[PDB]
């Protein structure tokens, strides 16, 4: 059982977007994704969001996360979920939209297993305006403090 992860979005002078995206292991080799966001600038949405390949640095420069996490050469536009990049959550499941957005879904492509080529731990998530401008971003970190088979959290 691989550990749960979370991306925590914080409000700054650059963006009012705040909230969380949680990743928890679920049944049948899937990962449950829970999105809970507010402060979105609705009129410039809907908002693509993706797992990107590099961490958000201390400067909070969303550009420094570089490209989408795409370990299998995926295409931006697809006729089936599997043709999307692994990190292309919005392409597969829908863009964030509105001023507030709360949703839950399963993704069977991302992995919580550090030994998987689809592992998303240590990466980042970027939320974009509809035109591609990066609005806010967050590192993907551990959801729980305490781990191991003899521990509690
Ligand atoms: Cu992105």
């Amino acid at each position: 059982v691989s550990p749960s992860l979370i991306a925590k979005f914080e409000k700054t002078s650059k963006s009012n977007i705040e909230g969380t995206i949680k990743f928890t292991p679920a049944n049948n080799g899937t990962v449950s994704v829970s999105v809970d966001l507010k402060g979105l600038p609705s009129d410039i949405g809907p908002f693509p969001y993706h797992v990107h390949e590099k961490p958000v640095p201390a400067s909070k420069n969303c550009s420094a996360t570089e490209n989408h996490f795409n370990p299998y050469n995926g295409t931006v536009r697809a006729a089936t979920p599997a043709a999307h990049e692994v990190g292309d959550l919005a392409g597969k499941h829908g863009n964030i939209m509105g001023e507030s957005y709360k949703t839950e879904y399963d993704d069977s492509y991302i992995s919580l297993n550090e030994k998987s080529r689809s592992y998303i731990g240590g990466l980042s998530i970027v939320i974009h305006a509809n035109n591609g401008t990066r609005l806010n971003c967050a590192n993907i970190t551990l959801l729980d403090e305490g781990h191991g088979n003899a521990n509690t959290t």
